[PDB]
């Protein structure tokens, strides 16, 4: 299943150069996942107070075209693999055109917020993924 | 109580208008009152211990000359009131020439940690700065 | 002429204390301000066109209760005041529960895209609103 | 093997208590910035040679968070030059040198008004 994302880009996401911040779009790319989660009806802060909370453990992002002041860009996010405490997500970000802007395969491990140790994936996450 | 703090301008602070984004400034502000208070010993760490955090109540900034990729920024600041859970800070900006690029005026208060409400300044605080 | 625009807080807005860092509502009110804009098709891309850009001057925000995670608000605009080279724009930021959680008053001046100087607001601008 | 020290603010930390991911990723970007200043190359001087560095892939793995105040150092050095590109690798750890996160950048020279790639100047070249 590919989950789609809008995300319209402001001053704040650019810098000097005159496109976006390579860092921001890391940050796209984390609300991507957490819209993906919440189109499950699962909310991050609720999920905190249950001592469940995701961290990222490896990414790798490979930029091929930049993005500008106000371009309406698309984050498209897919689930590729699920282990016991962990999962792969593979994302990419696009614009108007599909240019492809730049793409991501992250890997998400599902931990205990208060101790920030690993703990298997909620039956009710993998359920519904 | 004047303090004095720089600050490199660096890439993520600056915005497609070639420079720096104004929110960016309120973020060095910050930095610089928390770098006054440590210098006073009043690290986040004994401010934790005293189960006091500071919350902006009121921030008004003037902006009148930007600051550019790699400039080398001084941030100033000053306790110019401390009033009951209240404290004001005054700050301004300038860039290596000494040229006034920005001023503000913070009123922070001062809270517990936890329920995020307001609370009478540590006996520690009104001690060290009045 | 009230201008709303929903806004989701995500953990790039959060700050270790739990709640919104206060300089992100200075950026969500800048989207504000450029989506208000847009509504009357004052895209970033028309402004340049008009050889005119707008830069905050004075900003002023005063601060009652926070945002968390996962929070949908609604940042209120409005333009207060326009002069031939300069607007005062209003805005206050509230919480699903309609809750004020903060306002500011933004004194912007409108500048010529090279030199960065004063200009006069376009007559298109003037004519709109 | 060069060096930069950075502080962690709120602005740095989110919700969860600890560094916000992306943040990181702006402190390795600082932390080149710094290598090329002490190389006698700050931004004036890159600007002079008509060079601007675009980050083309990165990958960055997570060991242990940082959190507020802490003081991290980032570690920075160049591994590899190759016609208009550079790849550095870089780690950052805390005050006891335990490492928190790594990650290995490749950077391509670009012009900073057209933002395409062009061959290192020889006067980096020479440098490193």
């Amino acid at each position: 299943t590919l989950f789609r994302w809008p995300v319209r880009v402001y001053y704040e996401d650019t810098d000097a150069g005159g496109v976006v911040y390579h860092a921001s779009y890391v940050a796209f790319y984390e609300r991507a996942r957490t819209e993906m989660l919440r189109h499950h009806h699962f909310s991050q802060q609720a999920l905190m107070a249950e001592r469940v909370a995701f961290v990222v453990r490896k990414m790798t992002v490979e930029y091929y075209a930049p993005a500008r002041l106000d371009d309406m860009l698309e984050i498209q996010t897919e689930i590729t693999s699920m282990r016991g405490t962990s999962l792969v997500f593979t994302q990419r970000i696009v614009n108007a055109e599909n240019t492809l802007l730049n793409e991501a395969e992250v890997l998400v491990v599902c931990v205990d917020p208060l101790k920030m140790k690993p703990r298997a994936l909620p039956k009710s996450i993998v359920a519904e993924f």
